[PDB]
């Protein structure tokens, strides 16, 4: 009832900042997430015994892959927490509630392979879900954990609030499909610039929550350089394993996934910052001005990749 979660001082302060790293102590990550729900949503959003049981089933359903693991789930939710705390009054009670959960769940049961590798391997999930294959699976796994006994953290919501919150979570998780990001950002750019962007238009809110989801999902490019650079090793560890598997199916993988083309990593990061990360955080900053630190941190890391190329590290 009167049972606040507290963090040591350095964490209590740094968790409010966009560039926070949740640290290497896995056993503190659930405490961090509950702390964020309590401050973002209130101590009354969720029955604590249910939330804790839900967090631990979510954790169990993430796998020990190098990048798309439980640490990423909690990192992406912390970024969403920072956006919600710096844009307090722009979001409904239900949006606050759905989005942190969506972020914790957005990569449930990921195997460390792209939608592309599933389709070329001809994985059962690719016939059940022809587009956003893994992302429809992540949502399906979320609804499964919600229907386990003692796990329905949304039990107190009305029939119709429950359905809105599962619909916010479904669109939030689908939007983490980066193939959908490009179109969704282009539309958001045009609506903002011609002045048509309207946050009372539910289809516009959808778009805006989708862009936040892409921003939170890519938030490793907004950390301090030593965090960003070591995360790149985890990311390439998956991409190269998928490369290996492509070659096993008789297919030349794209260079990004070819461990034989390691040399050209720095130049490939530039591509990614310019083609994906910078545009994402630019459009997000225009629509939500208090998210600017994400843009500035991204630009700092692009500039660190330029330095890697010029032999200066
Ligand atoms: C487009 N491309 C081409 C090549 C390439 C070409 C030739 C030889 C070697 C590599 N590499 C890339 C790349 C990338 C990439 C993709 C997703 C992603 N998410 C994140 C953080 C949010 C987690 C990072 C940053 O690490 N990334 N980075
Ligand atoms: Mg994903
Ligand atoms: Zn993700």
């Amino acid at each position: 009832g009167l049972m606040q979660f507290t963090l040591p001082v350095r964490l209590c302060k740094e968790i409010e900042l966009f560039h926070f790293d949740i640290g290497p102590f896995e056993n503190m990550w659930p405490g961090i997430f509950v702390y964020m729900v309590h401050r973002s949503c209130g101590t009354s959003c969720f029955e604590l015994e249910k939330l804790c049981r839900f967090i631990m089933s979510v954790k169990k359903n993430y796998r020990r892959v190098p990048y798309h693991n439980w640490k990423h789930a909690v990192t992406v939710a912390h970024c969403m927490y920072a956006i919600l705390q710096n844009n307090h009054t722009l979001f409904t009670d239900l949006e606050r509630k759905g989005l942190l959960i969506a972020c914790l769940c957005h990569d449930l049961d990921h195997r460390g392979f792209s939608n592309s590798y599933l389709q070329k391997f001809d994985h059962p999930l690719a016939a059940l879900y022809s587009t956003s294959t893994m992302e429809q699976h992540h949502f399906s796994q979320t609804v499964s954990i919600l229907q386990l006994e003692g796990h329905n953290i949304f039990s107190t919501l009305s029939s119709s609030e429950y359905e809105q919150v599962l619909e916010i979570i479904r669109k939030a998780i689908i939007a983490t499909d980066l193939a959908l990001y490009f179109g969704n950002r282009k539309q958001l750019e045009e609506m903002y610039q011609t002045g048509s962007l309207n946050l009372n238009n539910q289809s516009h809110r959808d778009r805006v929550i989708g862009l936040m989801m892409t921003a939170c999902d890519l938030c490793s490019v907004t950390k301090l350089w030593p965090v960003t650079k070591l995360t790149a090793n985890d990311i390439y560890a998956e991409f190269w394993a998928e490369g290996d598997e492509m070659k096993k199916l008789g297919i030349q993988p794209i260079p990004m996934m070819d461990r034989d083309k390691k040399d050209e990593v720095p130049q490939g990061q530039l591509g990614f910052y310019n083609a994906v990360a910078i545009p994402c955080y630019t459009t997000l900053t225009q629509i939500l001005p208090p998210t600017e630190p994400l843009l500035k941190a991204c630009r700092d890391n692009l500039s660190q990749w330029e330095k890697v190329i010029r032999g200066e590290e």
